[PDB]
């Protein structure tokens, strides 16, 4: 189509490889590049974790004001709400919300221990359907995105149909749905990524990734104005291990979505 000419050249004039899936909520159209490729997730894997604790939470009425520990061995490398409360503690919902708003990844960690390891959240994706995802390592001092690791991956096909089926559909429960839209609605740190290609009268919640390979993602979840919702997810890699970031790349790539 015309869309998969317009991302090619964008791809080829980044330099990288860019992966995108568009769901049209209207009558499940979609548009797909490199749909079906593999992507390193980086931090986009965080609304898996927080939808499985949601999970969690529809059996366990109070998990999400849990207390929850924050210690000086839990810290990593990125760690902006945590760091304000060690020797303290905050609570599942309060982890959530640093994670999904802040990528806190000392957060992320304490959702992927409450479910037990990243197997835990990998689990949750299968159970939902989702066979493509997969979670092998927590956040570390140290975090990779190696061309051709399969580990914590996933691909734009896989990511946007979850991502649907978690926030417009009913994957979770109805509380629980509304509080991770709630959470993606308010997230601080995509400002420059889909939303910066989208009309600003539409209605955005959305999950940004990062890492090396200059590998630069957004996951997220639109509502236009009088249209049916649509889910768009951007994946980019570049081939250098220090490769600079490129939040550009997937504006642009959500502004030749958006026609
Ligand atoms: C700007 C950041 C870094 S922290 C956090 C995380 C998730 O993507 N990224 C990393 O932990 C990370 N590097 O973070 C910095 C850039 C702070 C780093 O430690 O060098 C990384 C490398 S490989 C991999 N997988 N994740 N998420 C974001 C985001 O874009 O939302």
């Amino acid at each position: 189509s015309a869309v998969q000419q317009k991302l090619a050249a964008l791809e080829k004039s980044s330099g990288g490889r860019l992966g995108v899936a568009l769901i049209d909520t209207a009558d499940n159209t979609q548009v797909l590049y490199r749909g079906d490729e593999r992507f390193p997730m980086c931090s986009t894997s965080k609304v898996m974790a927080a939808a499985a604790v949601l999970k969690q939470s529809e059996t366990q009425k109070q998990l999400l004001n849990q207390p929850v520990e924050i210690k000086p061995a839990d810290l990593v490398n990125y760690n902006p709400i945590a760091e304000k409360h060690v020797n303290g503690t905050m609570t599942l919902a309060e982890l959530s919300a640093a994670a999904l708003q802040y990528s806190d990844n000392t957060a992320m960690n304490k959702l992927i221990a409450q479910l037990g390891g990243p197997g835990g959240v990998t689990a949750f994706a299968r159970a939902i359907g989702d066979e493509t995802f997969r979670l092998d390592r927590t956040a570390s001092t140290l975090n990779t995105a190696i061309p051709g690791d399969p580990r914590d991956t996933t691909t734009p096909r896989a990511m946007a149909q979850t991502l649907r089926q978690l926030t417009l559909g009913h994957a979770l429960g109805e509380t629980q749905r509304a509080q991770l839209v709630t959470w993606l609605k308010g997230n601080t740190t995509g400002a420059a990524s889909i939303r910066a290609g989208l009309p600003t009268s539409w209605t955005v919640g959305d999950k940004t990734g990062s890492g090396d390979y200059g590998t630069t993602n957004d996951i997220a979840v639109i509502w236009p104005q009088g249209r049916a919702p649509l889910v768009l997810v951007t994946y980019f890699t570049q081939p250098q291990q220090n490769a600079e970031s490129r939040r550009d790349v997937l504006a642009s790539a959500a502004r030749i979505i958006a026609e």
